[PDB]
């Protein structure tokens, strides 16, 4: 139920320079016209992006960082926020993220992909670790999964006890195992309001 609604507002992505596709991923609808993406891909600068197969330039978008306070050295986010000035509304998935969960180690794992590369899939797996978004993993969350590059943007689900909500975005992973970018619910309506 959960993954089919996030599936839903999920669409590929394809990043594209002199007329070349450099990179592609996924970009994960949460509200109005605002998507999370990863922010790794989308600091840089591209001739043209590809939405769900629709061609648009830096000029049809802005794109917002999130950083967090930590011990010496802030952490600035994998996960950023892309938002269009035009383009169908998506559902409104921000009461599906959390604020305080926990996730022991060994707990199933759900990553939701669409992208060019594998079309519509989902990928599962288990917490590598035992995690606790609190309202030494700042920002992050661990896993085991066969993930490929592309993946990332993709929305990964988790359960907080008998209860599945959204962590966050996929940022990369190889070799059996990945992490994604926690996104609390505080701070997608913090930058909503924003």
């Amino acid at each position: 139920d959960l993954q089919k609604m996030v599936m839903g507002n999920t669409k590929p992505v394809e990043l594209n320079l002199d007329g070349k596709t450099v990179a592609i991923c996924c970009a994960t609808g949460v509200f109005g016209t605002a998507y999370l993406v990863p922010r790794h891909l989308f600091a840089e600068k591209y001739d043209k992006i590809m939405l769900d197969g629709r061609a648009m330039t830096d000029s049809d978008y802005r794109v917002f960082e999130f950083e967090i306070k930590v011990k010496g050295q802030d952490m600035l986010s994998d996960a950023a926020l892309m938002v269009l000035h035009r383009g169908n509304k998506v559902r409104d998935i921000t009461k599906h993220f959390r604020d305080t969960a926990r996730m022991k180690k060994g707990t199933p794992v759900v990553g939701v992909v669409n992208n060019a590369d594998v079309g519509r899939l989902i990928f599962s797996g288990e917490a590598l670790t035992y995690k606790d978004i609190v309202v030494t993993m700042p920002g992050l969350f661990a896993y085991k999964a066969a993930t490929r590059a592309g993946y990332a943007g993709g929305a990964v689900l988790a359960k907080d006890g008998a209860d599945t909500f959204i962590v966050g975005t996929h940022s990369a992973g190889g070799n059996g195992v990945g992490y994604c970018s926690c996104v609390s619910r505080s701070m997608l309506q913090k930058m909503k309001a924003h």
